[PDB]
């Protein structure tokens, strides 16, 4: 049928657990919890009977209301919580006629919309924090494992000098666990909306007392953080979602594009768990986030009280960077556990240029007995020479009438070994691996 | 059920025609449609038998195939193209065995995903073409009715001078004309896929002359344009819907502000057919479809024959550019046709600078006796004169001496009337409407 | 000449101290000082003489530079940093040709590029943290002197229910003082570069004993954080500002578009120290930021050891975002500073729905005595009626039977006051105000 | 000095043409150009003495004007028009009192800037245009000389069948030559800017005689062309910028992707005229363009008969997608012309997979003797178990029962052989050349 979103035109996140908590009845469901916490928190502080509070959580379920009416009807207040509330008054009604009246007290749809997008939001950065640390364990032991494995470091598209794998992979690790960071403070300061009408909250009433015995009780009942004030206009958790969702896509396929380099056929020094499809997905994901967060971010220019527009155009992108997100987190996870290294063909991958790729430590190497200037220009005029002539590097050098008798044999073969020339990789990684 | 795509947070498109173009359903028969018009061009051309493309054809329905296992088997290969072909082929071989060998023959993912992303666009385009003629129409007729229709001009949201709700109409006509003739002509333009493995059609088949004849019968089954190149990584077509959707949204979010201005409670010159909803939705979408579509721009970038990502980054912006783009057409038939313009509140708001927003008039009616500069001196000081002291622009002109009987009574009366100083809005209004 | 920027297209920056942190000669500048910190530290460390770095240290200075000269020879390398390098060799030598030789010892354009990237974010920082400051000071003076300043509450462009400026104001406040405390944090946060060729360092020199003396002298050195791993492709100090800089923008262009309603001539209550000037160069700023900021956000998809173009592409929009924010915050000291409330006018416009925007307050009121649900369609019944009739709400409400006696005549006069319904925003302002 | 734009942080146009046409001064003189031109033309139709406006347009000079006192002056009225109308009104009175009174008769800011943006633009686009032309020269060279040319098509990263680098290059073209149409018809549509204070041009006077007599000598006096209606609000010209340059961008950003892959160290089929530093630049503006172009396209939203806001946040970056853009065509054209093609590397490449890059087309051959289905499910399994062992396609298809004697040992040689299986790409590229 035409109501289906299985995720047909977004494989980076059909069939992972994020749909299921950021689908339109999860959406439904986090505003009828929304709902219900305020008459808890409402009854808590004495504005309303108990029983009152207790019927309306028990009819405040998704399968007691008509989903797709309530998404049809909202064209009349571009919004759904009018006809929320209208068939959870129904709901209500039928079992308890006397609760019915408590039903949305004193209360607008923006406070409810709005609660509702942060619980929903709550729980899928609980599911992309758990996500990212499975990730970041993966990562810190490809990090262990490969801190002594040599590999070509490639800046502009070509090799530069010898670098490990390890150090790569303490990269990957350091971006995601930035991420899982930063998702795990932004869950805990997620703020619950309750602003009334236009953030006066007259229709919820020393004014400071109850401002803060019902400020209390609301985040009490709904678990998210309490304001200083009320933010229908102030959108700052949703421009730090935004943030913190671009950032994290972002991430992520920088791991991408680098399993992508390493992948392709004429490198192959990684292959995924024969195209490599979870990175394509990944990549995928990350050339979507930014741009929804974008229209996010610009939503801060939210006029008046309630802007006529700006706020309507929040709640699709964000859902969407929450789904995309959490397809790439997960699908980030299969990639981190299960990545295939090819430690031997990044060995030999370390030859193909001829010893070229070690000049700059051979120039090191030499400046005590040539200067500095002097080993670089004898180093780059070598590797140019050894380009054209299609020598070795070391071939090229044995023939220089300044470099005769300059270093023993063996400190040559060690000098031209590029599985040496690894600079400080190893102490890197282990300063990034001591830091978990 | 987790499942339903209801339009809960997007209600610019809820319940709108465009929402059951664009669904996974119609994309999964989009798809369908693109294999069952391969099967047949390739009969038409002798590839294989006219029967077989009869039974592909009979069975390529979405309702013989699950739309769910489809869309979650897509994470082996990153897209649905490999299940969706298994599912047809085991559907085709249930009634004709032998009709089964020649399901997606010599063909790839990219053709059929492809082709079916522009039979979709194409049959949303005429959705929002036809929308946006009956807006043109609303529109083109509220610009007639009110050539002569005095109100304020207004610029860095001051008074400024006076001008026409017909001139203001019209462009609003041309804006929405503008996108009604690019939507037309993009979708006259968007051509089928048909590219093979990496471009070559290597497995479809002088060359010259089976190229030709091939081309020549899938455009002639796909109704879709024939391109002189495969283009899997050539990606025109589409950063032109994300172009001419984005200019669409984009023109409609114009007329959407432009209402909010005028319906606001102290201005209240037009309402809608008591909050300005509709205008809400278009502004909406408006915010919303710019963003989507530099993703969908971006994705120009595509490496080698197929891209690792940046094509999977396309089908789900398209598509919901597609669809906000869709609903906001729709309610911008619905703002043009019902719009309530009240003219008297028009023509009492001229006063409510006192005369000032004439004085640029009175200016140039006293040049021939001042001069220009003695001219607007005298007026802008009169203006600021006039603003400290509570008084109407004419009673400062009354009290200058060098005013003194320079102009007869009637032609004071005449010029310091806001109705009247109207330009050549007129002139312009009838300039834009024989355009039609 | 042609080489002039004068902010001829920017008024928002141009003239405003920002400019002269961000030029390009201030660019060169901060390279400079990379470098000159560089060598020091390395002398610090042991690596080479510390006369030597005095001489390089007293000629790292930009008039001893041709720009023009680096600026067009950077085409050769896609970065300035190796012109730059030759021509402070030469003018090292010039003085001591002996400190030539320990000229960019070692190090790397990247290294030299991103360490003088972030000091001039860190100045510019400064400045725009200080400039929040003082907006911030402005706005809390104006959020405790109008706290029970009544005005019209506005949501979706129409009189909702009474609030007062004081809170409004207080919600520009909160916009402020959280981008201010962002700003901070991350200036304190701007980690140099340090990576080499290719991350490793092996140009630069137990290894974990150098590698860390080394790092905590280049930090004296420059000032800046040291970060756990060279982040060449590691690109969050970029995505950092990028964030910080959107949010900031925004914010401000927050409080523009609320200037701008309040300012326009059918409402006319807040001017600007007669156009809204203030208010549109800081909403200027405000639609250019976050579309640089996803361009840096997409930056984080930086492939291999160094791109060859995502790097590249991170330098001019981030400089354009810290010049745009920089005047953007200016520009708002002046507004904050500045502002013109007409309070008399605020009242006088409470009054423009003829006592509808008191409907619900009178609801409220009427709950003991009617009910909610007959107390609310009663006063939705009197507010329609209200606005057919051309007459106040306390008009119709005296003609309703069930009303008769309902209350006294002084409780009417409370009640039918837009002036005395504004919830707690009094005590909102306070609990707001207290945080500083 | 701090005033110096030198391109330091944008080396894709540094030292290129375009910077002369778009840098702060030429801005100046296209404003200058538009107030003569409107002089001139309100000569040619009566309103002013010839003489008059042959004095304004000598006096209408950037170095008659101070640059940096009008860019600082513009804060007042945010822009910088009322201080260029002073100075040229000053400049003029100097040698011509009499003709001082007519300089800016009848015009408002926004007529004199968005002329001279739409002046600029034009002369720019002149630029970006004959550079495209040189680009798709050389395109349409490396496409004929290479139809031949065979080379691994790649998809996902990895070898999939064989192509030519002349169809590779054909691509190039023809997304080349689609920007420089879409180049010059935009330029040939620019329109000048003519609506007065608020698009009723009432300052610069049958009413529709004096119009089209004004319009058409406009018209001719900037070469710019004659709009339906006054576009102060319908910016639909800068969303066709905006569109037309990220396309170009992306293009050309195409381009350079595909070099950087063929470039690389492990490929080097290609190499540029070693880093390659040109598809770095060229890389560079395509990450930036499109971002600026939702700005641009954004700016569509502009509420009244002016925008406090969203007119302004354009002129800024337009001009840079006009630079940026303008430099990655100039890098493009020296990439075309200098690209180094390694045929002989990429014929080596294509023998990578060991013959597995062949086996669709040896399942092609096989169909006729085995069946559609027997052949394909035989390839997949040799190309399997020939992975596996490190073998030859053709040793594993060497040793299946089911092929023994299948095909004569010539025939084998050539269905082995990669450069004979590259489908119909010769066909297709002789049909993209025949275009031109």
């Amino acid at each position: 049928d035409e109501l289906l979103d299985c995720g047909l035109l977004s494989p980076v996140r059909a069939g992972t657990p994020v749909e299921a908590l950021v689908c339109d009845s999860a959406w439904l469901q986090a505003m009828l919890d929304a709902e219900a916490a305020l008459t808890r928190a409402q009854a808590r502080t004495g504005f309303l009977p108990a029983a009152a509070a207790e019927a309306i959580t028990a009819a405040a379920r998704a399968d007691r209301i008509d989903l797709l009416a309530v998404a049809r009807g909202a064209r009349e207040t571009a919004n759904p919580v009018v006809g929320l509330v209208a068939a959870l008054t129904a709901a209500v009604r039928r079992d308890d006629p006397a609760a019915a009246e408590y039903v949305h007290r004193g209360s607008t749809s923006q406070d409810v919309l709005d609660t509702g997008a942060m619980l929903v939001a709550r729980r899928a950065l609980r599911l992309i924090g758990d996500d990212l640390d499975r990730a970041a364990d993966a990562l810190a032991a490809l990090a262990a494992d490969h801190r002594d494995t040599p590999m070509a470091g490639r800046t502009l598209a070509l090799h530069a000098v010898p670098t490990t794998f390890g150090l790569k992979a303490a990269g990957w690790l350091e971006l995601v666990s930035e991420a899982a960071g930063r998702v795990a403070r932004l869950r805990d300061g997620l703020p619950f909306s309750l602003g009334g009408a236009a953030g006066t909250l007259a229709g919820y009433f020393d004014p400071a007392v109850l401002l803060d015995r019902l400020l209390d009780a609301y985040a009490a009942e709904t678990g998210l953080a309490r304001p200083v004030l009320p933010w229908h206009v102030l959108r700052t958790p949703v421009a730090d979602l935004a943030a913190v969702l671009a950032f994290t896509a972002g991430a992520l396929g920088k791991i991408a594009v680098d399993v992508q380099s390493l992948a392709r056929t004429e490198v192959a020094e990684v292959a995924e768990p024969r195209n490599p499809v979870l990175s394509t997905l990944i990549r995928s994901a990350a050339l979507q986030v930014p741009a929804l967060a974008t229209g996010l971010t610009q939503c801060l220019v939210s006029e008046d009280e309630r802007s006529a527009g700006a706020w309507h155009a929040e709640w699709q992108p964000l859902r969407e960077c929450l789904r995309l997100t959490g397809g790439a987190a997960r699908t980030a996870v299969e990639l981190a556990a299960g990545l295939e290294v090819d430690a031997a063909r990044m060995r030999a991958n370390l030859d193909l240029t001829d010893g070229r790729i070690v000049s700059e430590s051979v120039a090191v190497a030499l400046t005590p007995l040539l200067g500095r200037q002097a080993a670089k220009e004898l180093l780059t005029r070598a590797a140019f020479t050894a380009g054209h002539e299609g020598r070795t590097l070391g071939e090229v050098l044995g023939e220089l009438p300044e470099l005769d008798g300059v270093l023993p044999k063996e400190r040559w073969e060690a000098l031209l070994d590029p599985a040496r020339a690894t600079g400080v990789a190893g102490a890197l990684v282990d300063g990034a691996l001591a830091r978990r």
